[PDB]
């Protein structure tokens, strides 16, 4: 029996990695084997330019950024395929989704070109999409001085989600990320739970295609 693919999305202060935390230690006290995962995963060679880039204390051209976040993602693919085939549920902080969304909010990027990298990863079995206005995004505190914290860009990114979020071929589910943690918690724990149950029966599906 394998393991669910969970992917929350959202953008940034949305609640994401706050959730995915408590998500996979809610799914393990409740006796299911869940771990987390979170892109991009900084601790590979990709990952630390990666890293080095989103603080800027280094630049990468636009199109070469966008590939090594996907690169990050695929040099991942082994390991998500072993252990969703060994039971494990996976909980993944910001996937393809996310890479697509702040590229194409970039000036000449078109959602077609910035999906392609990404075509044929494992198909995440459930899409969370962490709502909340950008203005109480910025209220939940104030903008760091990482890449890409900056309103207009935020609101760019956004319009991408909601293209991202037609292709009926993938699981989205909203969630009211404006609610308390442990509102939040407790919707997002109970989609999962129903997709670790029932969107299971099927094979583990190849990203848009
Ligand atoms: N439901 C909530 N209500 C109020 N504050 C919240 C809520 N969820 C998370 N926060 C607070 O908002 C901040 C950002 O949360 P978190 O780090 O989980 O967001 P994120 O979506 O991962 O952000 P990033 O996009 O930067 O990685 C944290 O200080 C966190 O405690
Ligand atoms: C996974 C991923 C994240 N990002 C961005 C979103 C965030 O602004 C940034 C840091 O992510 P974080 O908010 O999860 O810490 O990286 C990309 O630009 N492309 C990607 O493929
Ligand atoms: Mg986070
Ligand atoms: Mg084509």
């Amino acid at each position: 029996r394998r393991g669910a693919l969970i992917v929350l999305e959202g953008v940034d202060r949305a609640g994401k990695s706050t959730q995915s935390r408590k998500l996979v230690e809610a799914l393990c006290a409740a006796g299911h084997r869940a771990e987390l995962l979170r892109f991009p995963e900084r601790s590979t060679e990709i990952g630390k330019l990666l890293s080095s880039y989103l603080q800027k204390k280094s630049d990468v051209e636009d199109h070469s950024v966008h590939l090594l976040f996907s690169a990050n993602r695929w040099e991942q693919v082994p390991l998500i395929k072993e252990k969703l085939s060994q039971g494990v549920t996976l909980v993944v902080d910001r996937y393809a989704f996310s890479g697509v969304a702040f590229t194409g909010a970039k000036e000449n990027f078109s959602l077609d070109w910035c999906k392609q990298p990404d075509v044929g990863l494992p198909k995440p079995d459930l899409v969370l999409f962490l709502q909340l206005q950008l203005a109480d995004a910025a209220k939940r505190g104030a903008f760091g001085h990482e890449r890409y914290e900056n309103g207009a860009f935020q609101e760019r990114a956004l319009r991408c989600f909601h293209q991202l979020m037609k292709d009926t071929t993938l699981n989205w589910k909203m969630v009211d990320a404006s609610k308390s943690i442990e509102a939040v918690h407790e919707d997002i724990r109970v989609l999962s739970e129903d997709a670790i149950a029932t969107a299971t029966e099927k094979p583990l599906g190849e990203l848009w295609k």
